[PDB]
C-alpha cells in the first residue's frame, strides 16, 4: 500500500489538473443555462436564475480551494463536495422547472454532462462513484415522472432505464480505463527510473573489469613501438620457505596486502603494473604515456619497494627482502588474443630486465648500464660485481660486456494536432497495433491494445443494441429504411465482434490467410474506417428512424444525446475523428431536422460536445502517454541486458568459471591442489621475424590459438595468462585420476599443428613453437581489491618456465612426476639427458 500513495503523489497533478477544468466546465456550462433562462424563460427568474448565479460563487470558491494546502492532503474530500454541490443544482433544477415550460431534453443534457464528470474527470473510488450515479440518475428520472407538467406536456419507464444504463457503462467503462493507463504508467515510468539507477553502478563494473586486464590510457577505446620506457623487476626472495608450513587461504592473504602495497606505492610513483607473476612484481615506466621521468619512478618504487616489505615485514612478522632489477630501452606493448588478453610489454629488453632481476642481490636495486644514463647524483651508484658474486655461471654468460650497477637507498504531446514531437515514434506509434498482432504477444494487462480493442467493441455492441431497443418500443409500423439499417449494423457488429475476440484469444481455428487479413485490419488507415463505422454505428440506429411523419421529436433528441455520447468509447482511434464525427453525425443530423426549442437543442448539443470534445483529448493522451512509457520500459530492459552481457563476459576474460560464484560470496578466494598441470609454450623464432607489422601477424596465430579452447573438448582447460609470445595454461583446475592432465598434453599436441599449418600461408618463413611441460602441487588465487588478477604459482609453474628455457623446437619437456603416469597410458616418449633445476637439483627431463 506504501506505493500506492507514491502512485497518488504521482499522479496527484493530474487529478488536480482535472478538478480544475472540471470546475471551469460547470461554471460555464452554469452560466450559459443561466443566459438562456433570463431570456426565454422571464416567468420565473429569481426562483431559477439565482442558483445558477450563486453556483458560479461555488465553483469560485472550489477554485480557490485548490491553491490551498488542505486540497493537497485532501483532493478526495473536496472532490465528493462538489459532486452533492453539483447533483443538488441539477435534481432542484429539474423539479423547479415543472414559455413557462422547458423540454426533457435539456435536463436529459445535465443529467448526462454532471455523470460523465463524476465518473471520467474527478478521481473517486469506482465504488462511490458508480453508486452515487446510479443514486443521482434514479432520483433524476423519479422525480420527472412524479412532477411532469400536464399544462404542456410500461415500455415508457422501461426506455429511461436502457438509456440510464447505457450511460453508466459509457462512464463507468471511461472511468476504469483511467485507472488502469495511470496505473500501468506509474509502474512502468518507476520501472524505467529503476533500470536507470541499476544501469550507472552496472556500468561501473564494466569499467573495472577492463581496468583489471588494461591501462586507462588504453582503456579509452592495437600495438605501439614505445621507445624510451624503463622497465621493473622484483622477487619475494624467501617465498619458497613463506609457502612451506603455511596454509593457502594465509598464504594468499600475506601476498594480496603487500602487493595491494605495491599498487598503492606505484599510484604515489604514478606508475604502470603489467602483471604479478606469482610472487614477482614487474612494472613498467615510460608507456603508454611518453613520460620523461621513467627511469628515477623505476629506482623510487624500486627503492620504495624495500622500505614498504620491511614495514610489512614488521606487521606480519615475515622475514622477506627485494630483489629490483630495472633496465632501460624500447618495448613493444599490446594486446594479444580474444580470450583472457592482458596488456603486457614485449621485448628482447624486458627478458635481460627480468634477467637482471635473478643476477640481483636482496634489498638492492640492481640497475644497467642504460638506466645510469638518466641518473643524476641524487642517489649513491654502485660497481654491480656479479661477476665475483656469481662466478662464471650460465645465467650469467648472456650479460655480453654490459656493465651493471647497484643502487642502496637515497509529455512531447504537441497540444493542437495531438501527435508526438519526434516523428520517429510517432511512425512507430502507428504502427504498434500492426506489430501487437504480428508478435502475437500474450494478453498482459488490461491496456493491451488487442485487448483495448475487445472491451471497446462489446461496449459498442451492448450500447447500440440498448440503445435501438427503446426505438423499437416506441413504434411497439417501422420504416423499412429502419430495419435495412438494424439488421446490416448486427451483420457487422458480430462479425467485428468475432474478429476481436479471435484477435485476442487466438483460437486454433486460425489460418495463414486469415492472420494475414488480421495483421492488415490492424493497420492505422484501416482500422480507422472500421471503427468510424462501429462507433457511428449505435448513432445510426436514430436517424433511421426518422422519416417524412415527423410532425416522436423528444425520444429522438434524447436517444441522440447517448449517440454522441457513444464517441467517446473506441480510445484507441484517433480523437479528432471521433470528435469530429460526433459533431457531424451526432449533432448535424438533428440539427438540419429541426432546421425555444429551437434554441435549447442548439445550446444542449454544445454543451456535451465540447464535454466530448475535452473528455476524448484527455482520455486519449493518458493512452499515448502509457505507450510512451512502453517504449521507454523496453529500451532500458535492451540497454541492461546490453551492458549485462559486456560485463559477464569481460569477467570470463579475467576469472574462470570456478571462480565466479565463489567471488560472489566473499572478497577474496584461495585453494590449493594436489596435483596440477602447467604448460608453456613460446613462439622462440620469432627474433629473426622481428625486425609491430610482424606482430599482427603473431595476433592471428594467438587468435588461431584462442579457438583451441572454444572447441569442446578442450572445456577441462583455461588459460592463464599470454606472457611474451609464450601461452600458459594449466589443466586441472577445475577437478582416470589424471584425465585432465592427457588433454593438456592432447591441447598441447593440436599446439604445433596449427603452427605449422599456420605457416602454409606465410612466404618462406615458419614459426617454431618450443613447449615445456610439468605437473604437480600448485597454488591459485585472485589478486586485487579494485583490479582483478588471476595467477597461479609454485615449484610446479616455475620449472615448466624452466624446461620453456631449456627446450627444443616442437618438443614436449616432460619431468619425472609425469612421466610416472604419462608413459603408462601409451604416449610414445623419448630421452635427452639432465638440465639444471632450482630446488631440486639436476633433474632428469625428457621430450615426447
Amino acid at each position: 500500500v506504501n506505493l500506492e500513495e507514491a502512485c497518488l503523489e504521482r499522479c496527484f497533478p493530474q487529478t488536480q489538473r482535472r478538478f480544475r477544468y472540471a470546475l471551469f466546465y460547470i461554471g460555464f456550462a452554469c452560466l450559459l443555462w443561466s443566459i438562456y433562462f433570463a431570456v426565454h424563460m422571464r416567468s420565473r427568474l429569481i426562483v431559477m436564475v439565482a442558483p445558477a448565479l450563486c453556483f458560479l460563487l461555488v465553483c469560485v470558491g472550489f477554485f480557490l480551494f485548490t491553491f490551498t494546502k488542505l486540497y493537497a492532503r485532501h483532493y478526495a474530500w473536496t472532490s465528493l463536495a462538489l459532486t452533492l454541490l453539483v447533483f443538488a443544482l441539477t435534481l432542484a433544477a429539474q423539479f423547479q422547472v415543472l414559455d413557462t415550460c422547458l423540454s426533457q431534453v435539456g435536463s436529459f443534457s445535465m443529467c448526462i454532462e454532471v455523470l460523465f464528470l463524476l465518473y471520467t474527470v474527478m478521481h473517486l473510488p469506482l465504488y462511490l462513484s458508480l453508486c452515487l450515479g446510479v443514486a443521482y440518475s434514479v432520483l433524476f428520472e423519479t422525480f420527472g415522472y412524479h412532477f411532469r407538467d400536464e399544462a404542456c406536456f410500461h415500455w415508457e419507464l422501461l426506455s429511461r432505464g436502457l438509456l440510464h444504463g447505457c450511460i453508466h457503462a459509457i462512464g463507468v467503462h471511461l472511468f476504469v480505463m483511467s485507472q488502469v493507463r495511470s496505473r500501468s504508467t506509474f509502474l512502468k515510468v518507476g520501472q524505467s527510473i529503476m533500470h536507470g539507477k541499476d544501469l550507472e553502478v552496472e556500468k561501473a563494473l564494466k569499467e573495472r573489469m577492463i581496468h583489471s586486464v588494461m591501462p586507462r590510457i588504453i582503456a579509452d577505446d592495437k600495438m605501439q613501438q614505445i621507445e624510451e620506457v624503463s622497465i621493473l623487476f622484483a622477487d619475494i626472495v624467501g617465498f619458497t620457505k613463506m609457502s612451506a608450513n603455511k596454509s593457502a587461504h594465509a598464504l594468499v592473504g600475506l601476498l594480496n596486502d603487500l602487493f595491494g602495497r605495491f599498487d598503492r606505492l606505484c599510484e604515489e610513483t604514478k606508475c604502470e603494473k603489467i602483471s604479478t607473476l606469482g610472487d614477482c612484481y614487474y612494472c613498467v615506466a615510460g608507456c603508454p604515456e611518453p613520460r620523461a621521468d621513467h627511469a628515477y619512478c623505476c629506482i623510487e618504487m624500486g627503492l620504495g619497494m624495500i622500505k614498504a616489505i620491511e614495514q610489512f615485514c614488521q606487521e606480519k612478522k615475515e622475514m622477506v627482502n627485494m630483489r629490483v632489477g630495472v633496465h632501460t630501452g624500447t618495448v613493444l606493448c599490446g594486446i594479444l588474443g580474444m580470450r583472457r588478453f592482458k596488456f603486457d610489454v614485449w621485448s628482447n629488453d624486458v627478458n635481460l630486465a627480468n634477467l637482471m632481476e635473478q643476477l640481483g642481490v636482496a634489498g638492492k636495486v640492481h640497475i644497467s648500464e642504460a638506466t645510469a644514463k638518466y641518473l643524476d647524483d641524487r642517489y649513491e651508484m654502485e660497481d654491480g660485481k656479479v661477476i665475483e658474486r656469481l662466478g662464471q655461471s650460465v645465467v650469467a654468460d648472456q650479460l655480453k660486456g654490459l656493465k651493471t650497477y647497484l643502487i642502496s637507498g637515497q509529455p512531447p504531446i504537441n497540444q493542437f494536432s495531438l501527435n508526438f514531437l519526434d516523428q520517429e515514434l510517432e511512425r512507430s506509434y502507428r504502427t504498434s497495433y500492426q506489430e501487437e498482432v504480428i508478435k502475437n504477444s500474450p494478453v498482459k494487462t488490461f491496456a493491451s491494445p488487442t485487448f483495448s480493442s475487445l472491451l471497446d467493441v462489446f461496449l459498442s455492441t451492448t450500447v447500440f443494441l440498448t440503445l435501438s431497443t427503446t426505438c423499437f418500443l416506441k413504434y411497439e409500423p417501422p420504416p423499412p429504411a429502419a430495419l435495412a439499417v438494424f439488421s446490416a449494423a448486427l451483420l457487422l457488429e458480430v462479425l467485428s465482434l468475432a474478429v476481436s475476440i479471435r484477435m485476442v484469444f487466438f483460437l486454433e481455428d486460425v489460418m495463414a490467410c486469415t492472420k494475414r487479413l488480421l495483421e492488415w485490419i490492424a493497420g492505422w488507415l484501416p482500422r480507422h474506417c472500421i471503427g468510424a463505422i462501429l462507433v457511428s454505428l449505435p448513432a445510426l440506429a436514430v436517424y433511421s428512424h426518422v422519416t417524412s411523419e415527423y410532425e416522436f421529436p423528444v425520444f429522438t433528441g434524447s436517444a441522440a444525446l447517448i449517440a454522441v455520447v457513444h464517441y467517446c468509447n473506441f480510445c484507441q482511434l484517433s480523437s479528432w475523428m471521433r470528435s469530429s464525427l460526433a459533431t457531424v453525425v451526432g449533432a448535424g443530423p438533428l440539427l438540419l431536422l429541426y432546421v425555444l426549442i429551437g434554441q435549447e437543442v442548439v445550446l444542449v448539443f454544445f454543451l456535451l460536445l465540447l464535454l466530448v470534445w475535452f473528455l476524448n483529448r484527455e482520455f486519449e493522451v493518458s493512452y499515448r502517454l502509457h505507450y510512451h512509457g512502453d517504449v521507454e520500459a523496453d529500451l532500458h530492459r535492451t540497454k541492461i541486458q546490453s551492458m549485462r552481457d559486456q560485463a559477464d563476459w569481460l569477467l570470463r576474460n579475467i576469472i574462470p568459471y570456478h571462480v565466479a560464484e565463489q567471488l560472489k560470496v566473499s572478497q577474496t578466494y584461495s585453494k590449493n591442489h594436489d596435483s596440477g598441470g602447467v604448460i608453456f609454450a613460446s613462439i622462440v623464432n620469432f627474433s629473426e621475424f622481428y625486425e609491430k607489422e610482424c606482430y599482427r601477424v603473431l595476433n592471428e596465430l594467438i587468435g588461431d590459438f584462442d579457438e583451441l579452447l572454444s572447441k569442446p573438448d578442450y572445456s577441462s582447460i583455461e588459460k592463464i595468462k599470454t606472457i611474451g609470445a609464450t601461452y600458459m595454461a594449466a589443466s586441472g583446475l577445475n577437478t582416470h585420476p589424471q584425465e585432465h592432465l592427457q588433454i593438456l598434453f592432447e591441447f598441447a599436441k593440436e599446439m604445433m599443428r596449427v603452427v605449422d599449418d599456420f605457416n602454409n600461408n606465410m612466404l618462406w618463413f615458419n614459426f617454431k613453437l618450443r613447449v615445456g611441460f610439468n605437473h604437480g602441487p600448485l597454488t591459485a588465487g585472485v589478486i586485487g581489491t579494485t583490479k582483478l588478477l588471476y595467477d597461479i604459482w609454485g615449484d610446479t609453474v616455475n620449472i615448466a618456465s624452466r624446461m620453456d628455457t631449456t627446450g627444443v623446437e616442437c618438443r614436449i619437456q616432460v619431468s619425472e612426476e609425469s612421466y610416472r603416469v604419462l608413459s603408462k597410458m601409451g604416449y610414445d616418449f623419448d630421452y635427452r639427458g639432465t638440465v639444471n633445476v632450482k630446488g631440486k637439483g639436476q633433474m632428469k627431463t625428457y621430450l615426447y
